[PDB]
């Protein structure tokens, strides 16, 4: 019993964190095999950030301009290249602690664990989701750039995020491990803001099924809804449109609890209209959207209470 | 910016988790040096233990079987002497925590870690964790510099869905026993010093809507707090909140008057750090560490 925001064990990722220093800038890098991946803005000064020409800044660099530190040992850089917004530093030593890994690009609504680091040293681990506006509500301070987001499936670490910047509203933006940003953001100090955020409907529904699995049914009603009528109401509360794909993905949870997806949708409609009236669902006074249908199946029991 | 419930990096603890099987029971063990620590319920425990031999205990570390060469009991924990010392043993201490203090839990099943989360020892000595059958022997810990302080070992789930366990010396937190009997968690209270710390964290992150021009005496605050099932705030708590009071410029009794108004009038459609409830599972030190960048 119980339902907590759970992160993956971070050990396999801790063994990859290194410190990258280029001139006056110091941030984090991910050491996998003989390559260290880090944000390309490590070659930038604060002035350069306004309109940086990365290609022109990088051509002026040699290998020995980059200092890589793994624990107390200095790694020697023997090559360097740029791939989108990520800098790839070829080092002389392969990481003996390299896990089985993949680089995956996630979609909004997907969750992942973040290992927050400063000076190549991990300080904390937390779970979060890629928001519909492509930002993450993280906890990052100056020096956390290069911190990574990941999932662990069996013994394989799937790297999905590298931290690059903080937006004016306090949210965070970054890239996949191939250097492609999530969202319409640039690694430039431009007037850029996160788009209006929305609630991840499929995730809220999954968490309502998790509450039913843990023995909470007070929010259920005798009503059903069409998918179209649900979306007209949901849009009014800044909820993401629920697609047929989302309904298909919610199938196993509907079968396990015996509550059809469109009947759970009718409960959500009523929850939005009424609020909770002094009640909580899984110890929360708000509707939680950072647990996917796959997270609920992973954490919750196969037997409903 | 941002404020999340953050756990310590679990790597140093992952390298210690093993699977312990004794007959029909399979739970988790903590392998430190040549000893494996696990709940004694894996087996009148003195009479049950005398009937067991070393080879009855099956210990698995990854894909390798560890050979048990000795066994002893210390309170509610079983200590299995094994043939191999753990090469991944970190610098460690066994510490007993007090209610209100927080820690990270590495939840395991079959000696394999599956997740990490942060939680607090409730005033009623239970933890609101996320544990399924097979999670017994999962451990709670803090990291300070390079030393892992083990503070909790999971034993059981109570009828309300909350969890109970021991320190690493086998002494239970709370009035619980390790057996099938009628036991329930006592009435719980809110950890006031922790709620105050989290209000200071909201001010640090730019949220001041809840502040007012008022102050309160410590006694008047406690009379109000006692009515909302809040733990009494002591002078020690006020002293511990000193650094956060100095950093934000808001006196502890000034922040207490903001909490008093939130308790009597609610939030009124407003949230604090994305929460519609007053959060009590961040200590004053957790707030300072998350808003400073302390690494391990
Ligand atoms: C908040 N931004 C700034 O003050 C200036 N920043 C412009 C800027 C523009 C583009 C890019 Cl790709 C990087 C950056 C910086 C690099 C570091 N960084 C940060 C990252 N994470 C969390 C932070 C928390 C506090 C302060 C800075 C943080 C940035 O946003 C710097
Ligand atoms: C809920 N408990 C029971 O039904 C009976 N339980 C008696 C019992 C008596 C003494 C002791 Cl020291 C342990 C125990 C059990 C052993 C495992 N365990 C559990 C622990 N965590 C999470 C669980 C989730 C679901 C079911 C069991 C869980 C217990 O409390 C089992
Ligand atoms: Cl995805």
């Amino acid at each position: 019993s119980g339902f907590r925001k759970m992160a993956f064990p971070s050990g396999k990722v801790e063994g990859c964190m290194v410190q990258v220093t280029c001139g006056t800038t110091t941030l984090n890098g991910l050491w996998l095999d003989d390559v260290v991946y880090c944000p390309r803005h490590v070659i930038c000064t604060s002035e350069d950030m306004l309109n940086p020409n990365y290609e022109d800044l990088l051509i002026r660099k040699s290998n020995h301009n980059f200092l890589v530190q793994a624990g107390n040992v200095q790694l020697r850089v023997i090559g360097h290249s740029m791939q989108n917004c990520v800098l790839k530093l070829k080092v002389d030593t392969a990481n003996p602690k390299t896990p089985k890994y993949k680089f995956v690009r996630i979609q909004p609504g997907q969750t992942f664990s973040v290992l927050a680091c400063y000076n190549g040293s991990p300080s904390g681990v937390y779970q979060c989701a890629m928001r519909p506006n492509f930002t993450i509500k993280g906890s990052f301070l100056n020096g956390s750039c290069g911190s990574v987001g990941f999932n662990i499936d069996y013994d394989c670490v799937s790297f999905c995020y590298m931290h690059h910047m903080e937006l004016p509203t306090g949210v965070h933006a970054g890239t996949d491990l191939e250097g492609n940003f999530y969202g319409p953001f640039v690694d430039r100090q431009t007037a850029q803001a996160a788009g209006t955020d929305t609630t991840i409907t499929v995730n809220v529904l999954a968490w309502l099924y998790a509450a039913v699995i843990n023995g909470d049914r007070w929010f259920l009603n005798r009503f059903t809804t069409t998918l179209n009528d649900f979306n007209l109401v949901a849009m009014k509360y800044n909820y993401e449109p629920l697609t047929q794909d989302h309904v298909d993905i919610l199938g196993p949870l509907s079968a396990q609890t015996g509550i059809a997806v469109l009947d759970m949708c009718a409960s959500l409609k009523e929850l939005l209209q009424n609020g909770m009236n002094g009640r909580t669902i899984l110890g929360s006074a708000l509707l939680e959207d950072e647990f996917t249908p796959f997270d609920v199946v992973r954490q919750c029991s196969g037997v409903t209470f």
